[PDB]
């Protein structure tokens, strides 16, 4: 159980400040700085800026959430500052390699004095200054490396991209290793759930930790709609923030009736000098398709394309002669010449950055950009748009959440240079009044750890030893953001439990028998209902005019006349089909919330305080919950107003003609059933009801209140069984149910024993942090890494780090492919035994998980073909292609320090020689920035 408590220091006017205390602690008021300012800034500092700068003079670690265009980064060139004055080294870590270039780039302008460690390169490691990706920190945390025994401060940037369930999960390890005498700072965007992260800080390392949440935006932001088909924009939102709900319903009014475009767009903006434009499409295809669709116009100035050639020229140097002539480049030149470019994962490494130092120096004045462009990159621009609103995950298509749509508004808008943001918005098809409005009102989302199991962590735990897994569980942000809720729960069940003490006044338990009966009655009655709707005898009784009820589970729509039913089955059935399924069209009164929007649920029937309007729905068949005998006449061919309200009304009188109740049907004899077993049933029904009857409670007055009264105290009773059943697992073997699944299955295999130690044939494997490393090690083992070429063998290594579907297979030759059989038949072995230690693994997946696509690809990089013959034999972009041998030249720089474990050398010098002739013509060429 954590001991902290918040202070929540008083702030004027500006952000608000809290501190987290663990315990018994008093709080001391931060003290002025004392001596001078180790780093002078020209301009005027903000509130939280003084207040950051102060605690950081008084060496605590801090939390700051604001937006990115703050500059928060100006703090942190402070901070790095004072550990210079100090003569401190300073370790600075980057999520992405991708930022650390640049960051690494200004960090050496202005300081001079950094280091840069990256997986591929490392420069000058002896400096002040170590900027480094986080998961080479937790590889040089798990090793002795001692680095560490000097250094205080550690700066976290954009922490929040804690949110993905497979690489989100090394921060965890990482922060939980780090001693306990350090000092940390902590860059976040706006998060709701700012304080439960400082409590796990502060309780997790026993420090104090100080919290600044704010707002604040120098520029403010405008946000316009514009429908698919019209002219004009209509402010919903503004520099102030009102939400201005007319022009929202001019234009969903406006697509609904009206129910190229991105050209007529770019010509508007263009006119009133609002560049620079950047438009997010989240399919790459269509960024180069809107590229060529806008061929048709011009930015550049002659000035500015002389530039442009100039610098092309000169980046262009050591690109070599052969790879001068890719065609890639000779497409986007002629598209450079006018002003346009795109950005996106398929484009060539070294192109990527000479668009966004271009875009920099201010002659680019339109760009197109994918998802992950807004994430890093130090340059904003004038204005965005998006052109779609759904988008596909990865494993579902779904629409837009608020959190991306806040990060990818959020770069509109430059301190000075041009005093509004201009932000739009278009909508095409199924906009629904409902959805869409909460993108602008949302907060972008709480973050929330996922933080699942791996081998190679409980390995490199089991490789120290004096440190455990089990010990490290109840540290993870899981164990914490479930001891949150504890105090919730007790207090819930202590209020519901008095709450059901304090009406408490039955008389008597005849009424609990009574309840009972009915409780068996209703069984009885869904389970004869159960049968009287079975799609045999009830076809022939489902003319139009039939008056059925619906109720699914949730509410009554009413009765209503039936329109239409057919057969039609499941169109690409999920998960397979069985079954065939029934859908009827019949015509309910829905309301008119309802029919506005008409594609969420269809759902929400009309209530009794609105009129409501009818219209015909379709409903499943096991739905019907009672079919009647009388027909209404249906007009002829319809679809207006005036008709159905007719139909209203006659429904309207012939419920003003069986007031006893309308007679539905019998089951015994009108659709003629001849089953054995219903009699038993009706003579169950007739037994029960019998009795009931029978009771004198039910000629006593008064019966519904306690009927009421009983149902709610049931509701209680229910309730509290819940809660109780939620509470039985607060702390109780979570995820460590799995932890003896994990850890029973080392020692079948051999890397551990019963004793739970690691052994030389674990160790091997604690020094891989790549890939799935217990078959590799399975692979160095059973000995088939030898009697494979280094040619051959470097390619088996590339099915580790493909992970992307493809529409073709190649076909692949025997010497090629005859160890990719050898490697899977390993993999169905190896499978079993972790599905005979009641793991959840499915083994259609884990022979997909490595998908072998490109395995000639690189066979062939590495036999002398030059890259510009090697792209044309599969379908996937070329910088695909050229980043996915980025973890496999990593994987193989592991592998040579990994064979030479055993004392095998004749193995190890294989794939050394197989590296060295990799890096040759384009794919491994330093950064315009390195």
């Amino acid at each position: 159980m954590p001991r902290v408590k918040v202070q929540s220091v008083e702030t004027v006017e500006g952000c608000t400040h809290e501190v987290a205390l663990p315990a018994e602690e008093d709080y001391l008021p931060l003290k002025p700085r004392v001596g001078k300012a180790a780093k002078e800034y020209p301009f005027i500092l903000d509130a939280f800026q003084r207040e950051a700068i102060q605690c950081v003079d008084n060496n605590q670690s801090v939390l700051v959430s604001a937006h990115t265009s703050a500059g928060k980064t100006v703090c942190a060139e402070y901070a790095i500052a004072l550990a210079l004055r100090e003569k401190q080294r300073v370790i600075f870590t980057s999520p992405i390699k991708a930022l650390s270039n640049q960051k690494y780039r200004e960090m050496y302008e202005e300081f001079q004095d950094v280091g840069l460690m990256t997986g591929d390169v490392t420069i000058n490691p002896t400096a002040s200054c170590l900027v480094m990706t986080t998961e080479i920190l937790r590889s040089m945390l798990y090793r002795g490396s001692e680095v560490m025994r000097e250094v205080a401060w550690v700066i976290f940037d954009e922490i929040h991209y804690m949110r993905d369930s497979e690489r989100g999960v090394v921060w965890e390890e990482t922060i939980i290793l780090l001693p306990d005498n350090v000092h940390y700072v902590f860059l976040s965007a706006t998060i709701p759930n700012a304080r439960q992260f400082a409590e796990w800080i502060c309780h997790l390392h026993k420090q104090p930790c100080h919290v600044i949440y704010t707002d604040y935006r120098p520029t403010p932001l405008q946000h316009y709609i514009f429908p698919a088909g019209g002219d004009g924009l209509h402010l919903v939102v503004d520099e102030n923030g009102d939400f201005r709900e007319d022009n929202f319903n001019t234009a969903m009014q406006v697509l609904r009736d009206a129910g190229s475009n991105v050209f007529k767009i770019v010509k508007m903006i263009m006119e009133r000098n609002f560049q620079p434009v950047i438009i997010f499409s989240f399919s790459k295809k269509d960024c180069e398709a809107y590229a060529l669709q806008m061929t048709k116009l011009d930015f550049n100035t002659d000035e500015e394309k002389k530039m442009v050639e100039e610098v092309f020229s000169n980046a262009i140097d050591c690109l070599s002669d052969e790879d001068k002539k890719l065609p890639q480049v000779e497409h986007v030149l002629p598209l450079l010449k006018r002003g346009i470019g795109i950005h996106h994962g398929g484009l060539l490494p070294i192109l990527k950055e000479t668009i966004e130092i271009l875009f920099s120096e201010g002659l680019i004045k339109a760009l197109f950009a994918t998802e992950t462009f807004a994430m890093g990159i130090n340059m904003p621009a004038r204005t965005v748009l998006f052109t779609n609103a759904r988008k596909f995950d990865g494993k579902d298509f779904r629409w837009i959440s608020s959190g991306e749509y806040i990060q990818m508004s959020g770069r509109a808008g430059r301190r000075g240079m041009d005093d509004r943001g201009i932000v739009i918005l278009m909508v095409d098809e199924k906009m629904s009044p409902t959805i869409g409005k909460q993108l602008l009102k949302g907060s972008a989302d709480p973050l929330n750890s996922a933080f699942h199991l791996t081998y190679n962590m409980v390995l490199n735990l089991l490789r120290v030893e004096e440190i455990n897994p089990e010990y490290m569980l109840e540290k993870s942000f899981y164990q914490f953001q479930h001891y949150r809720a504890i105090p919730g729960v007790v207090e819930k069940v202590k209020n519901s439990e008095e709450q059901y003490n304090k009406i408490v006044i039955p008389n008597e338990e005849s009424v609990v028998i009574y309840y009972k009966i009915r409780q068996q009655l209703a069984k009885l009655g869904k389970e004869i209902e159960e049968y009287i709707h079975k799609p045999k005898y009830c076809l022939p009784f489902l003319q139009p005019g039939r008056l059925v009820k619906v109720k699914n589970e949730g509410d009554d729509f009413g009765w209503g006349v039936v329109v239409n039913f057919s057969k039609k089955s499941n169109v690409k059935p999920n998960s397979g089909e069985l079954d065939p399924l029934y859908v009827v069209e019949v015509l309910l009164r829905c309301s008119k919330e309802s029919l506005k929007n008409s594609a969420t649920e269809a759902a929400k029937p009309a209530k009794p305080d609105e009129k409501g309007e009818m219209q015909v729905v379709p409903v499943l068949v096991h739905l019907l919950s009672a079919i009647s005998s009388v027909r209404l006449y249906i007009p002829k061919d319809l679809r207006p107003v005036d008709n159905r309200q007719s139909v209203l009304k006659s429904i309207q009188e012939v419920q003003k003609r069986f007031p006893d109740g309308i007679p539905l049907l019998d089951p015994i004899d009108d659709m003629g059933i001849q089953d054995q077993g219903l009699k038993k049933v009706i003579q169950k029904v007739e037994a029960f009801e019998h009795r009931m009857y029978s009771h004198p409670l039910h000629n006593d007055p008064n019966l519904e209140t306690v009927y009421t009264l009983c149902e709610k105290k049931a509701q209680i009773a229910i309730d509290i069984k819940s809660a109780k059943r939620e509470l039985k697992k607060a702390r109780t073997v979570l995820q460590m149910d799995e932890l003896k699944c994990r850890k029973r299955v080392l020692r079948r295999l051999g890397f551990a024993t019963s004793s739970d130690v690691i052994e030389m044939k674990g160790r091997v494997a604690c020094e891989i942090s790549s890939a799935d490393e217990l078959l590799l090690t399975e692979m160095m083992f059973n000995g088939l890494f030898n009697d494979l070429s280094a040619e051959q063998a470097t390619a088996l290594l590339s099915c580790f780090v493909f992970q992307e579907n493809s529409s073709e297979m190649p076909k692949l030759t025997e010497q090629l492919a005859g160890p990719l059989r050898q490697m899977q038949e390993c993999a169905k072995r190896i499978a079993k035994v972790s599905a005979e230690a009641k793991l959840e693994i499915d083994e259609e997946t884990y022979l997909s998980s490595f998908k072998p696509h490109l395995m000639d690809v690189v066979y062939t990089w590495a036999t002398g073909a030059t890259f510009a013959h090697i792209c044309k034999m599969t379908d996937v972009f070329e910088g695909s292609i050229i980043r996915c041998m980025r973890r496999l030249e990593e994987l193989l720089r592991q592998m040579c320090q990994a064979a030479k474990a055993i004392g095998n050398t004749e193995l190890e010098n294989k794939f050394a020689e197989g590296i060295t002739k990799i890096k040759r013509d384009i794919v491994f060429a330093a950064s315009l920035y390195l």
